[PDB]
This record gives C-alpha cells, structure tokens and sequence, in this order.
C-alpha cells in the first residue's frame, strides 16, 4: 500500500523523531555522533549523522529537540521532541484556535502550538539558513513525534518558501488548526508532508473537529498494532481534508498506540 | 535453536509474565478475562483465561501476581510480577544469602526472594492445591520476570513433589541462590525451569557471582536485539552451571534489554 522507498523515508524519520526523546545529549556538543539508548534510534546510528545544535526548553513553549547533519543520506533534519509525559500534555490540552495570517489568509492555527513555534523561529530559521547553505545539495526535513510533530508541520509551513524546499515527517501529530490551514497544508508548494498515523491513536483525533479543527491531507495511516513491526503493506494513503476510515474513526482510541510508530516513540527503554 | 512449539510456550509464558505489571486486573474478581493494556498479552487474551485468585502487596517482601486458569491451554499458571521500578529495585539489591536446607541441604538463597515467598507460600500453596484439585489434568506452570522470575524459580522449587509437576518459565530472573541450589535446580524432577534470558540484560547478571551466587542449567538466551521480533533461530540453549557464551559474558549490561523478551515486558505502554 505503500512504496518501499516512502517506507523507508518513514522509518527514518520516525526514529529521527524518537531521537528527541532518547539517545543521550543533554549538551552534547555540535559535531558530536547522533546516538540512542534502547535502540530507538539505529538507522540514524548507521548513518554519518551528527548534532548542529541542540536545544532545551527554548522560548515559551519549552520546545526541545535537534537539527543534525546527515552525510550518509544527504539531509538537514531538525526534529522537535514531543512532551515528556504525554498523559498529562494530553489531558492539559487546550483547544483555542488563535488567527495566523502571517501565514494564510482565514487560517486560524492551535494557540499553544503556533505560539511556540513563532517564539523560537527566528533562531531556528537561522540555524537551518546556514546549514542550507553549507550543504546546498541537502534534503530540509522537519519530522517531530506528537507535540513535535505539530511544531514541525507548523514550522515547515511557516519556513517554507524561502528557497529551499522543507520536507515535514509528522508522526501521531494532533489537528494544528481550522480548514482553511488543512487546506493551506494540503496544497502549500516548497516541499510535501507527510502526516503519519497509526491505528487508533488518540492524539491525531485531538483537538476535537468540535472544537473548529481539520486535518490536511493526505494522511498515511500504519493499520499494523501495537508493537507490530510496520511493513510498506500496512501503511495505506487516506485522500481527502478529514477523511474518516483512516485515524478517524468513531471506534474508542487509545494511548500505547501513540508510542507505536515503527518502534517506539515518545519513550525511552 | 528450539522448536516451534516450545518457542510458542516461551512466547506465551513471556506473556502471563508481562499480564503480571499491565494487567487491568486486581480488585478484580475471580472469573474475570484476564486482558491486558497496549498489546502486552494478546495471546493469553486469545485464551479462555480467566483470574483465579489476584495478589498485590502481598506478606513481608509485598508480593504481587495472579493465579491463572486457562481452559484453552489446560493450564494452571502463577505468575508473579517484578518491581514496578526495576532500576531502584536493582540499585537496592542486597546480596545477602540465607539457608534453605528446607528446600535442599545445603542450600543458601537470596535472602529478601526466599523471605518474600516463604512468607507467601502458604497461602499460594493452597491456591494453586485448590486448583490442581479441581483441575487433575491441567499443567502447573509458575512464571515471572525480573524479580516476579525469582520468585516463580524459589516457588518451583519449594512445590515441586508433592505429586504434581511444576514448570518454570522464567524471564531475565536474577540469580536466586548458592551453587547447589543452582545444581538442584538443574537436576530435580517434578518439572522443568526454562531460564530464558537476552542479549546483555543487566539483571540475570546479579547477584553476582563473587557474592556467592550461581546459575542453574540450561539456559535458553534471545541474542535478537532490543525491540526486535524474535524468531526460532535467536534462540541458543546454553549448558553447564554459571556456563558463559549467553547472558554471562564480559560487556557492559543494559536496562532496555532487561525488557524486551519476545516483546514489551517490565513496563506498560
Ligand atoms: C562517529 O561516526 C563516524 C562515522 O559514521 C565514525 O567514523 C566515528 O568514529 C564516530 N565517532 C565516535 C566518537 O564514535
Ligand atoms: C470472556 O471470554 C470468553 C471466551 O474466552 C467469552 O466468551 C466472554 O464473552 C468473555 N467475557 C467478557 C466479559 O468479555
Ligand atoms: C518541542 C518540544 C516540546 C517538549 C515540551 C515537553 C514539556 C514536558 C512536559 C511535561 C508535562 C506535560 O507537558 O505533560
Ligand atoms: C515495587 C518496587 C520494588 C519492589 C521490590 C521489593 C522486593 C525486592 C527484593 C530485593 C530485596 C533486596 O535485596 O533488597
Ligand atoms: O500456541 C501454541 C502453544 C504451544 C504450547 C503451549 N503450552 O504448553 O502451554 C501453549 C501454546
């Protein structure tokens, strides 16, 4: 249901987002290798992958995560890490919607979100710039696992544009905003994203379309459970702005699937 | 390698063990399915397998754990739950022996496992003689990880001839007592222990040696990665008391490890 090649641009990625979470350092300098506890991460292990800059708690969100070097595979990736206790982020989450025209007209996107992203933009873009341009021939790629898959889709709309495409891998990412951003985020040109789900996640269904929220499409859906491996077979390509019979379904969801995107995610072995 | 029949043993006595820590169980009454959160035990759930008495915080070293019926499998299965912090229970580990000529002469065990059960035995005794009462022709089959494997090992081994088989199934288990109580444990009949272990888990390697402790015989050792599916053929049978070459071999150990036998075990998603 899926190519072998999106397949394998998935897996990566997925454990590029897992990094932000596991894989020890806390100020490991810029250069260092890019390594993680648990397995979590042996992909971007086996690749020449090493940190640009590391960041912690930055501005108001206490957005946290990486941008790193990949030399074997050709890429910039920043990945933003989702929440360190997920249960809690999920039961203290706000549904506000706030305008965002700065980046589309009638688009209104998560408040919390859209406002940490834009209080660490200005340092982040920057970081991407330089290695943009040292490395021009490099893929940008922001992926990012549950709160850190939202940031990334949010910044990949905000940066793109620029000159240089952003690809955007967001795995188990809640709604960002209301059907005018789905749109903007279902047609926007200077790179894809790729919004991942699995089974019966509860996060990609929160905020509630209830509250005012769509989703972008597509969406690429992992049908395989819970601490099931992933095949290219069990990943199928849902069309169209909230989609149903993909992630959205009226069935009763559930947390551990959220930790299950190809291996573990969001926690640490 | 093993067979494909005892790999699905191996596979489902890893499950009851998990069902141990992610059961949604206790206060749960008697009867009840036994199920469990995030895919931990989805074969017991396939089985008619039903709660028979429910344990938590039980006797002196607070033990917790179930006894199990399962009509599908035909059998009669105590499983017992490790730590609910397996690392503050490793740095706390104390590595004292105490005598158990009660169990074989000459015998020393781990003093804190061996003072848990005693004072456990009874009541656990008379639940599972209930059982094999009721039950003639099921199979006893007492299970743990981690600390929940100790104490199945010392349950076993205090139960067994008083006329009805005994087996063992036993993941990442510590070392549980002298040699000799090692070498009764891989000789005494009334049952088998199947002392399974991966790759470089940390807590099969305590108490140490030096302390005094051994390894019963034989060993059966997962040499698949962390997070990885296992499969017939990562299965090495290992012989020989405090044999080397499986789990016990010079490397640096590791917590994640401890808690992916054949898959999530120790910790719930
Ligand atoms: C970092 O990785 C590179 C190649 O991928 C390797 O040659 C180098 O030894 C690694 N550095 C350390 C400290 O392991
Ligand atoms: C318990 O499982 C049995 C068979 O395994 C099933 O027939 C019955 O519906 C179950 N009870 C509940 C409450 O699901
Ligand atoms: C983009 C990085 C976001 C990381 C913020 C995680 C904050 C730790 C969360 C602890 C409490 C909670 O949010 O549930
Ligand atoms: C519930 C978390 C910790 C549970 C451990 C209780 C009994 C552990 C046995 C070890 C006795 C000792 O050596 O300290
Ligand atoms: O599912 C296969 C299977 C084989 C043996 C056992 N057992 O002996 O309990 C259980 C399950």
């Amino acid at each position: 249901e899926v190519s072998q090649d999106l397949f394998n641009q998935f897996n990566l990625f997925a454990q590029y987002s897992a990094a932000a979470y596991c894989g020890k350092n806390n100020d490991a300098p810029a250069g260092t290798n890019i390594t993680c506890t648990g397995n979590a991460c042996p992909e971007v292990e086996k690749a020449d992958a090493t940190f640009l800059y590391s960041f912690e708690d930055s501005g108001v969100g206490d957005v946290t995560g990486f941008l790193a070097l990949d030399n074997t595979n050709k890429l910039i990736v920043l990945s933003f890490r989702g929440s360190r206790s997920i249960e809690n982020w999920i039961g203290n989450l706000n549904f506000d919607l706030k305008e965002i025209n700065d980046i589309c007209s009638g688009c209104r996107g998560h408040d919390g979100f859209t406002s940490s992203w834009r209080s660490v933009a200005d340092t982040l873009r920057q970081k991407v710039e330089d290695a943009v341009r040292e490395h021009p021939d490099y893929r940008v790629v922001f992926t990012g696992h549950s709160l850190g898959g939202a940031l990334a889709t949010v910044a990949g709309a905000d940066l793109r544009g620029n000159g240089y495409d952003i690809d955007v891998f967001s795995y188990g990412a809640p709604r960002v905003g209301n059907r005018a951003f789905a749109e903007f985020l279902t047609v926007q040109t200077g790179g894809t994203l790729y919004r991942i789900t699995h089974t019966n996640d509860i996060v990609p269904r929160l905020p509630p379309r209830e509250f005012g929220y769509s989703h972008s499409s597509p969406e690429y859906w992992i049908k395989s459970g819970t601490l099931v491996p992933v095949t290219r077979n069990d990943i199928v390509k849902i069309e169209g702005i909230d989609a149903t019979g993909g992630n959205n379904q009226p069935n009763i969801p559930d947390i551990p699937a959220h930790l299950w995107y190809f291996g573990l995610i969001g926690t640490c072995l």
